[PDB]
């Protein structure tokens, strides 16, 4: 299982609200077993989850975000 931070997946990053309520809950329904937050330096202010099965993808960079 993949630690990283969270995103949606199309080399995005999520923004996270400081403590576990939104994304922590994303991070359940996505399938991580600790959602937290976090900031990835390249997007911004992101979401981090621990234990996402490897069909959820996150950050990536190489782009930049695109939706």
């Amino acid at each position: 299982v993949r630690d990283g931070y969270i995103a949606q997946p199309e080399n995005c990053v999520y923004h996270c609200f400081p403590g576990s309520s939104g994304c922590d809950t994303l991070c359940k329904e996505k399938g991580g077993t600790s959602g937290h937050c976090g900031f990835k330096v390249g997007h911004g202010l992101a979401c981090w989850c621990n234990a996402l099965p490897d069909n959820v993808g996150i950050i990536v960079e190489g782009e930049k975000c695109h939706s």
